[PDB]
């Protein structure tokens, strides 16, 4: 019993770390999405300007 | 000990999926900035040209 409970506890905390890291990469993705946005608006607007 | 074995099993299965989640968004992270790297060049040839 002692063995099993110890293994479970360490695995659970390791999980907590796992999903925090997943969150963090997710904000990475979203902020990069936003920058991609900002460019794409800028360059279509400059197409209208030149035209 | 049974539920100690039993409960440990799922968290392992939950974890392995939790490590799987690392790859794809980070894989998306590899593929996110290439499109940045793709999109940045897009204006470059244009504005040297349309000038």
């Amino acid at each position: 019993r002692a063995t099993a409970i110890e293994r479970a506890d360490q695995l659970a905390k390791s999980a907590v770390a796992q999903e925090k890291a997943l969150k963090r990469a997710e904000e990475r993705a979203q902020q990069l999405r936003a920058r991609l946005d900002a460019m794409q608006e800028a360059q279509d607007q400059v197409r209208r300007d030149h035209e």
